[PDB]
């Protein structure tokens, strides 16, 4: 008796006192104080104010600088669009619902907001995976006579969309479901109830293997092989000071990317491992949603790592922000 069930929702609060209401109809101030809903709104405001310009500017400078329109950069533009899906599908809606204290758009808006917020985070995840694969292919050259071109980069972008739909679409047609989560102001996959009608258990396993384990394996493999190949080549050219500088910075960047991924990936593993053990207690609205709470900031720090630290993008944005000069 941890929460209150209803059609299309699970409020993580007991109704033994009779105060629980539908998250589609009335504010959830028994889950959190009104000022804590305000702080949730302030958090959404921070993410919008930093997340929209950085990701929009990534698209804008690509229009004003011909050198950026390389196939190896297509996936980075795909990343910037995905973050805009998170910013407008998720953060903007949540800022609005937050200030009402419940999901005022009803179960239909729940499926829309949940689909587009999940699709945005999914496209971003697989863009990082596809980028790791493309870089591994270009550097480690695992195919004897192969050249990465425009058509290959388009496949890579299309691949992220297929994988993203493979996660975000089934809950709209009866495999798992979208419900309000956490403080009930935004919607997502149901990892909270074993809704046997939609076979929630098998979707969690599918999400865990395909959309959680596999991305980590691919990112670690591709980048490990890449760092190995680069350190191998530099070892054969130690007379070149620039070759050694290039090896050092490639390694430093791979570490940063992998640390950035782990910072977003481990909290889910931690929370899930804590839920696998200790399979006895009730989980507050915050607990199973702490990883998602902090994973939202990836809409800001991913473009900072993959674009603002890209030597080309940086100079083009400086020139664009400086009205043409510098
Ligand atoms: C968490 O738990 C609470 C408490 O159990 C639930 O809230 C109750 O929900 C029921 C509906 O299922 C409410 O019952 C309905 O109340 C209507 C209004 O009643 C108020 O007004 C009348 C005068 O009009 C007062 O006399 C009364 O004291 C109330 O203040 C009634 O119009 C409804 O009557 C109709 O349905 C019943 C059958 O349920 C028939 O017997 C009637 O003839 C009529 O057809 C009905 O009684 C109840 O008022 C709610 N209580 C509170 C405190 O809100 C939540 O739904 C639950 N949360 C979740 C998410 O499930
Ligand atoms: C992009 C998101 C749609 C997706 C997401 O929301 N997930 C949360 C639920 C999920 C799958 C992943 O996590 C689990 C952990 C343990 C057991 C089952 C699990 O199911 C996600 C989020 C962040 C990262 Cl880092 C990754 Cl790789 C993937
Ligand atoms: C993000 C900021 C972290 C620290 C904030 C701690 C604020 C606690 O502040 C207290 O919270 C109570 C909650 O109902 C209020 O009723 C009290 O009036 C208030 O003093
Ligand atoms: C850009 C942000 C705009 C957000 C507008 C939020 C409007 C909140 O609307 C308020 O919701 C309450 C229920 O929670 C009602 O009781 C109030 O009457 C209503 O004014
Ligand atoms: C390094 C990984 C970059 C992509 C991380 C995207 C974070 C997605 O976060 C997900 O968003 C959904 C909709 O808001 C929520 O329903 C999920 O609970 C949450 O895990
Ligand atoms: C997922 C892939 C992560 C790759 C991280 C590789 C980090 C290697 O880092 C390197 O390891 C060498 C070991 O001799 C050290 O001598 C170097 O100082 C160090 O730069
Ligand atoms: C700094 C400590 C923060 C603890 C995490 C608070 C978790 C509250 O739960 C939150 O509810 C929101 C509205 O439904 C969702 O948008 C968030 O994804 C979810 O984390
Ligand atoms: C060239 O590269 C620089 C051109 C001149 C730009 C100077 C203005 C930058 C100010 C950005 C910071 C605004 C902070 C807003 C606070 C919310």
């Amino acid at each position: 008796m941890c929460g209150t069930e209803g059609p299309n929702f699970y409020v993580p609060f007991s109704n033994k006192t009779g105060v629980v209401r539908s998250p589609f109809e009335a504010p959830q101030y028994y889950l959190a104080e009104p000022w804590q809903f305000s702080m949730l709104a302030a958090y959404m405001f921070l993410l919008i104010m930093l997340g929209f310009p950085i990701n929009f500017l990534t698209l804008y400078v690509t229009v004003q600088h011909k050198k950026l329109r390389t196939p190896l950069n297509y996936i980075l533009l795909n990343l910037a669009v995905a973050d805009l899906f998170m910013v407008f599908g998720g953060f903007t809606t949540t800022l609005y619902t937050s200030l009402h204290g419940y999901f005022v758009f009803g179960p239909t808006g729940c499926n829309l907001e949940g689909f587009f917020a999940t699709l945005g985070g999914e496209i971003a995840l697989w863009s990082l995976v596809v980028l790791a694969i493309e870089r591994y292919v270009v550097v480690c050259k695992p195919m004897s006579n192969f050249r990465f071109g425009e058509n290959h980069a388009i496949m890579g972008v299309a691949f992220t969309w297929v994988m993203a739909l493979a996660c975000a679409a089934p809950p709209l047609v009866g495999w798992s479901r979208y419900i309000p989560e956490g403080m009930q102001c935004s919607c997502g996959i149901d990892y909270y109830t074993p809704h046997e009608e939609t076979n929630n258990e098998s979707f969690v396993i599918y999400m865990f293997v395909v959309h959680f384990i596999i991305p980590l394996i691919v990112i670690f493999f591709c980048y490990g092989q890449l760092v190995f190949t680069v350190k191998e080549a530099a070892a054969q050219q130690q007379e070149s000071a620039t070759t050694q500088k290039a090896e050092k910075e490639v390694t430093r960047m791979v570490i940063i990317m992998v640390i950035a991924f782990l910072i977003c990936w481990l909290p889910y593993a931690g929370v899930a491992f804590y839920i696998f053990t200790h399979q006895g207690s009730c989980f507050g609205p915050i607990f199973m949603t702490i990883p998602a709470f902090f994973a939202k900031t990836s809409a800001v720090y991913n473009p900072v790592i993959y674009i603002m630290m890209n030597k080309q993008f940086r100079n083009c944005m400086v020139t664009t922000l400086c009205c043409g000069k510098n």
